[PDB]
């Protein structure tokens, strides 16, 4: 039963794949907080850029490494690069989907660490604590 | 507010960021993950109960909804569908009542009952 | 405990509610994505796939509910279910209900966690 404050962060190498253009490398900051136990925040930025932050369900990324899935405008699916296992994340927009491309190992490792803090199915405990703090604040 | 054992409803003072307005929140065990809010200037928003519980403590969001806390010296909650401003005390009390009917993590039982009803129509 | 590959599919008659236009939708559920249901259909316009929470459909057959853009609610005609994404489908409950029952037989409501744990475990060994 981890402390109410616990949180983890890492950085992951990514590529922005654009239809009629070459790939653009970029680093994404992933983080997970036990106070928001169903979520993963991801801050993407290109080169010397201030980030834009996406927030989505942790389970969507766990499932998306294994099979094509999605929620609303987010869409995640796996892929191969010969032997190398990849995961693809896309934001849907009428103005054309943009697409991220990353290797599985680092995302998997990060997710494994999040599950060590809060195992799948025990998120409730942390929701209860959040509710309890609010009920005294 | 008022509780029936099956459904709960309350009214909460809000501001559209300022213009004051009253919102009607309600929760029903037959939709155990959801909270419905109804505004006036009527329009109904429906979102995950957990999103509001988490949003009182820290910035979070789902799709177009974004919820985050703030200070007025008084603890506030901000909801912003792609900007509402309200006191935490009333929302917290309402959420506590919903958790008394259906504790976090036991929503499944009520989903099972909804499925059981449907299998016979 | 069903195996990691288990999946079910069915076809369901639908109407897009102008004049009503009949169309067939392909629903499928996979234990690897235990909270989700996929919906795929076409008119004429190449196919399009929607993905939503299983529980949203189970709840929507009983009462008005929604998540983000999706909105599901029941109605009378024969018992009907109405689904309405934004940027209106009309179907009988019997077939959806039977399909949802089959999905709960594979993965009961509340045991999705086990299948998430397997998905994590596979990734961890890739």
């Amino acid at each position: 039963m981890s402390s109410s404050g616990t949180s983890i962060t890492c950085e992951v190498g990514l590529q922005l794949i654009v239809p009629d253009r070459a790939p653009v490398p970029l680093v994404a900051r992933l983080d997970y907080s036990v106070d928001d136990p169903y979520a993963i925040r991801a801050a993407f930025h290109v080169g010397d850029d201030e980030p834009v932050e996406w927030i989505f369900a942790r389970e969507l990324l766990t499932v998306g490494i294994i099979r094509e899935t999605g929620e609303g405008d987010v869409r995640i699916w796996p892929s191969q690069d010969g032997k190398e296992r990849m995961v693809n994340i896309a934001l849907s927009s009428p103005f054309g989907q943009a697409r991220f491309h990353a290797q599985v190992a680092p995302l998997s490792e990060f997710l494994h660490r999040t599950y060590e803090l809060v195992p799948a199915g025990q998120e409730s405990d942390y929701i209860d604590i959040d509710a309890e703090i609010a009920e005294h604040l």
